[PDB]
Formats: C-alpha cells, structure tokens, sequence
C-alpha cells in the first residue's frame, strides 16, 4: 500500500472543451502554492517542503516563480538549478509543477523572448515526457502591453519551441494588465491544443468586475488557470481579505478553475503564507503559519 498521488490518479492533463481534464477526460481542479521569487526565497523550494505541502496541505500543484529581472534568471541563470530541483521533486512525489517565466517589471514578454525560447526548449527536452510539467510562459504582461500586438505574437514564437520537444503538456499564457484581461485573449485566442490563459487576482483589490471578465472569457470557450492569487491587496499589503478571498474560492470551485496561491515564503507581505523564520523544509504547525497561510491551508484541505 501507498498514499496515492495526484499524478498517479490523473496522469496526463489536457484542455478539452475549454476545461482542464485528466487522462480519463474527467474534470480536474489543481489547487496549490506558488513560491516567491526563487532568487530570494528559493530555500523554501525543495523536496521536503513540497512533500509536506502535498501530505499536510493537500496541494496537487506547485508553481516555481523564476523571475527574469530583479536579480533573476537573466542576470543569475543559476536559479535554473532550483527549477530543476523542484521539477525533479515533483516527479518523485507525483505532483504537478508549473515552470513560470516570471516577467513583471520587464512588462513586455518580448524583451527576453530569445532567452525564454532557449530556456523552455531546454526544459521541454529534459522533462517534456513527464505529465507533471505545466509551462507558464509569461507571468504578467502589464503597462499597456497588448494581447494582439505583443503577447499573442510572443506566444506564437514560444509555443512552437516547446511543442517541438513536448507535444502535449499544457502551456499557460499570460494576459494584459497583470494577467487580468482574459477577455482580450478569449476574443482572439491561440488556435493550438492544450493552451490555457492566466488570470491573477488579489482579494484586497479585485472583485466582481474581474469575475465578470472571467465568465465572459469562459463563454468564448477558452480555459482559465489562476496561476497566482493573493489574499492581500495587489501590492502585497493589507488584510488578509478573507471574506473576499472566500468569494473568489467559491467562484473558482463553481467554475472548476485551478489555482495557485502566492506565496510560500516568510516575506514581509500579508500574502505570505509563513511566519518569519519558519522552517524552509516544511513541518509547520499552526503557529508557523501567517493569517493568510492558515486560511489557504484550510481551503486546500477542503474537498
Ligand atoms: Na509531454
Ligand atoms: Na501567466
């Protein structure tokens, strides 16, 4: 006997009729955690903390936020070793893993598109045969970067680079305005298989108007993955806004939208799940979790 794992249970994921489904074609919802930036909080990303999250929080997906700028991969490519550590841990543990090319201050994904293609080609060649892997090719386009003129052309360069090596694993594409404007993507979608579009919300800033954009996008037949959300405001402060977060969690459950919460770190942001000094290898009791972490853990443990 053994504890069943998410990948053992669900295998290769795909997008069918605008919905994430498993190898049996049955709907599946991933719920898990995102790291903070690997260049700052990578110590919290390892096989022990991922196993603890799987066993104690019930997560089935873990997202590694590999920043490009801000001391990330472009200037310090050694952070790729932490991505590889996390992917290999996810394989060992039967977990899904999101490899996130985490643009932010570099608000146009085209700025580092050559590095992105080479990085994703390497990851897809090494790990593309494993069902665990999900690619997230540009975290948050922002600042007036548009879908039709900037993001979609970027995706049309990166998707084939991945697909040449990994024909079937899911690719998630960011959307305008810090991955809010999923309606723009829905109106001009990528015509390739197993593509999803990212939506990011922060409960202290975003509410019904953003849920309305999501419902519009879903009505056009595209699939949405909330690869990042926080209980704080958009800037990482305030709250945590648990009443509004619950409305968002109930919405995502109703729409069978998968999600990852920011962040698995002890950063001085109210979205951070851990108290200062919490062990980087897991084993956290209630007192090691922030107000946000306690709530998120409870929500992932629910059915
Ligand atoms: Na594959
Ligand atoms: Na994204």
């Amino acid at each position: 006997h053994h504890g069943s794992t998410p990948v053992e249970t669900h295998g290769q994921l795909s997008v069918k009729g605008g919905q994430l489904v498993d190898e049996n074609g049955k709907p599946v919802q991933l719920r898990g955690m995102s790291s903070h930036g690997l260049q700052w909080f990578g110590d919290f990303v390892n096989k022990d903390s991922m196993k603890w999250l799987r066993d104690d929080w019930g997560i089935n997906v873990f997202r590694v936020a590999m920043y490009t700028a801000e001391g990330g991969y472009i200037t310090n490519p050694s952070v790729k070793n932490k991505v590889k550590e996390a992917v290999e841990a996810a394989i060992d543990l039967g977990m899904y893993v999101i490899i996130d090319w985490h643009i932010l201050s570099d608000n146009d994904p085209n700025t580092y598109k050559e590095q992105a293609k080479a990085f994703f080609q390497e990851m897809a060649a090494k790990y593309g045969n494993y069902p665990n892997v999900i690619y997230e090719i540009c975290n948050e386009p922002n600042g007036g970067v548009t879908w039709s003129n900037q993001i979609k052309p970027y995706a049309e360069e990166v998707i084939p680079a991945i697909r040449a090596n990994d024909p079937d694993n899911i690719i998630i594409v960011g959307t305008p305005t810090w991955s809010q404007d999923v309606h723009d993507a829905a109106d001009n979608p990528l015509p390739y298989s197993n593509i999803m579009y990212a939506l990011h919300f922060y409960a202290g800033t975003h509410g019904q108007s953003l849920r309305d954009k999501i419902d519009y996008a879903l009505s056009k037949g595209v699939a949405i993955f909330v690869t990042e959300w926080g209980t704080s405001d958009a800037s990482g402060n305030g709250g945590p806004f648990l009443n509004e977060s619950q409305k968002w969690i109930d919405f995502m459950n109703s729409r069978n939208i998968s999600w990852a919460n920011w962040s698995l770190s002890d950063k001085s942001e109210t979205s951070a799940a851990l108290m200062p000094g919490a062990s980087p290898t897991g084993g956290w009791t209630d007192s090691n979790l922030s107000a946000s972490g306690k709530f998120v853990r409870e929500q992932i443990r629910r059915s």
